[PDB]
């Protein structure tokens, strides 16, 4: 158990579900955790930088996004989707945490590659007061569109 | 200069463009080269195993890739679009080359990461009588669909 914070900061070159434009929002859920991010108008580039809290239990569950073109008079249509596992995320963060003050400042703890297992565009660091993991994810089911998220816990 | 041959394996759950099905084959284009697989007919998952030999000219331009849904009567639409680049397949044809049989069978030359700058899906090896380059591209401006391909020169 932990509390896991999901920094959502930007989408990039995302799906036009409205013709000439989408709205996009993202979804983030784990189990039966559901969290939302807010709206933005009129945008394929959104720059959301919001953040979201999660509760884990079980560190080996994998999270979900997904996104979404808001729309008040119909069920919002999907824009892409993604998995991502913090199993790693959280042993890197139990190390620093044995290790101490001892492991010196922008420590890379881990490179994670992309492959064809999961949904990383790039390779994703974990790096060190604080471990953090940048996630820059492909949006699977979709024409285009990524996310790039950083993680904190807890 | 040099003979790019191009073995087209498989397509990995590709698009739906004809409701119930796709029938899809591959343009690959070098510059003004333009060469096609064979159609397969009703599939999402065609193993085309089909050969294409490229003329190289200038091995610093892309190579394009193309799926498209062959359908007699209208236009075919696209099904996916990926580049990829020939410059370290040919440097480690050369070197290899330059060794000579001393070089031992089954020898990984390169690995080639995925990033946001490639549409490789997986890392791609560069493997040697032969030197080889085996490529798992995650195709773009396509909801789904991936191909597998080895490339042989010359
Ligand atoms: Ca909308
Ligand atoms: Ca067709």
């Amino acid at each position: 158990v932990g509390l896991l914070r999901i920094h959502v900061k930007r989408g990039v070159n995302l799906a036009i579900r409205d013709i000439s434009s989408s709205d996009p929002y993202i979804v983030v859920h784990c189990g039966k955790q559901k969290l939302k991010t807010r709206v933005v108008k009129h945008s394929v580039n959104p720059e959301w930088n919001d953040d979201l809290t999660l509760s884990v239990t079980d560190p080996n569950l994998p999270i979900k996004l997904t996104v979404y073109d808001y729309d008040l008079l119909s069920a919002d249509d999907k824009m892409g989707e993604a998995e991502f596992h913090i199993g790693p995320f959280i042993e890197a963060i139990k190390f620093a945490h044995q290790l101490g003050p001892g492991l010196p400042n922008g420590t890379i703890i881990k490179k994670i590659e992309p492959s064809r297992k999961n949904c990383l565009s790039e390779s994703s660091h974990i790096v060190l007061g604080k471990i953090v993991q940048n996630m820059f994810l492909r949006l699977q089911h979709v024409e285009c569109g990524e996310v790039e998220l950083q993680l904190e816990w807890i």
